């Protein structure tokens, strides 16, 4: 159950990615991929089910998320 999260807004870090997503399933591990200029926009979810994923995609795809709508769909890790 991985997914990927775009047009994630910059002040959205770690904790809060795992705050808005730790709704939909049991979250092992997420990061927002950074550089030396911050946060890229993007980051990834790993679920411990597939159900939860495809709850994720079908809840925040498309949604706001702070600023701006994001792209949420799955990742093959």
């Amino acid at each position: 159950g991985n997914i990927f999260i775009k047009n994630l807004d910059k002040s959205i870090d770690n904790k809060a990615l795992y705050d808005t997503f730790s709704a939909f399933g049991n979250i092992l591990s997420c990061k927002v991929v950074c550089d030396e200029n911050g946060s890229k926009g993007y980051g990834f979810v790993h679920f411990e089910t597939q159900e939860a994923a495809e709850r994720a995609i079908e809840k925040m795809n498309g949604m706001l998320l702070n600023d701006r709508k994001v792209f949420v769909g799955r990742f093959k890790s």
